[PDB]
């Protein structure tokens, strides 16, 4: 019970890593909110997790949806103790092929979504008068640029920047802001991603995903379970002195 | 004449640092384009600099304006050898006071403008078949976040990221992409900026501009003349092996 009697809002937690954190958080005695743009999947996951989880519709790109979300949880819980900006989108393409739609969309969700979601919750925490914890999800992509991932990389670099700015600015109110930077995490999305690289680099279908996983010092592609420990640690008082940091949990993929 | 017989498009060069680069490039024997959103000012500076400089209206936030600018210059010069993305906006405010309006502009001009402007000129350079030089303008603000400069810092962090992604992707076509990161450059704009900080941190009017200047290791605030040397160098062949780098020219304000 490392998170006993605490409330956590996790964005884009209907599936993937977001769901993992939710399950882990609940296991530690915390009440979580499965926020997602599709209320169907949200309710499904929330019901699958138990009485400790509840669903709620959220479009991080829409201010109205953001203010509704926060106000509703405030009445159901009385206070939001932890916020995990997990909602994000991925895409890839060389410089000369980047489209305005790719740019517009990734920045709207990855950057804009994280920022205003932070602002909404931070304003509540300040009012609450008892601080809180905010964890952003960066990525190794945000540490260094890549030839075919310009747009995605740039959004993650921005997240790291915002974590530092928010961190220094909000710590005075007792709010810790830090981020976690995963490396290469397995998931179904790798089917198409691999196809993309295979086509962009003249590589056999499936070679890319193989190369990537073998290049990880640890010796394998990431897993959600590799991240939950840190997700929990940063939310405990044993981390009260950790401010505006981005911790890499990537099996050695990148060293910071 | 280190840039003899070359052409350079410099965005937002009607005034400030952008104008200093243009005057310097013209001194090294190059033909330049004073691109600005205000053609009145653009023409004025072009006439002031001489027969080597021409004016042209450009709004880096509008694809149409971007394509027209490149096409026109291609007819006038035949090729664009150098592109300096200098156009940018500055703004500051605590997290809880950041407006969508502030976010929208800065990202539109500082990030979006740099990316698509890069793509347009890169396309031309690749078609040209003889490569080229691209120089982005970063900032110390892109190296680490600040409490009251969240938006601006995030945009510059994204620039550094885009400079790396483009650098790695375009070097294969003979195009060098790098960035310059100035520290605190003196300006009139500092009049209002100082007022802002003075009001935000309970400081005497003018104390902020003083403190910042005194904190620079070198012993004084930046000047446009401090940056021209690096601007020229990165466009010469002595920098052909320099790829995807961001060089700080800040008198020691930040170390990389």
């Amino acid at each position: 019970m490392r998170l006993d009697g605490k409330t956590a809002l996790i964005t884009g937690s209907a599936r993937g890593i977001g769901r993992a954190f939710a399950e882990a958080y609940v296991r530690e005695g915390a009440r979580v909110a499965i926020a997602d743009i599709n209320l169907e999947a949200a309710r499904a996951t929330a019901a699958e997790i138990g009485p400790a989880a509840c669903a709620i519709a959220l479009d991080v790109t829409d201010q109205a949806s953001i203010d509704r979300c926060v106000a509703e949880l405030l009445d159901r819980w009385g206070s939001i103790d932890i916020l995990v900006n997990n909602a994000a989108l991925f895409d890839l393409a060389p410089i000369v092929e980047i489209t305005r739609e790719s740019y517009d969309r990734l920045f709207a969700i990855n950057v804009s979504g994280t920022l205003f979601m932070m602002q909404a919750v931070a304003r509540a925490m300040i009012a609450g008068g008892r601080g809180g914890k905010i964890i952003n999800m960066a990525s190794q992509a945000g540490r260094r640029g890549e030839a075919l991932v310009g747009v995605y990389c740039a959004t993650k670099a921005a997240v790291i920047s915002l974590t530092q700015s928010a961190g220094l600015n909000l710590i005075r109110h007792g709010i810790n802001v830090n981020a976690i930077a995963p490396g290469v995490v397995d998931g179904e999305h790798w089917d198409g991603v691999d196809a993309k690289f295979a086509d962009y680099e003249n590589l056999p279908r499936g070679e890319k995903k193989r190369q990537v996983g073998a290049a990880v010092p640890f010796g394998r592609m990431g897993r959600a379970e590799d991240l939950t420990g840190m997700a929990i640690f940063l939310a405990t008082p044993e981390a009260d002195y950790i401010v505006a940091q981005t911790y890499n949990v990537d099996g050695g993929n990148w060293m910071s």
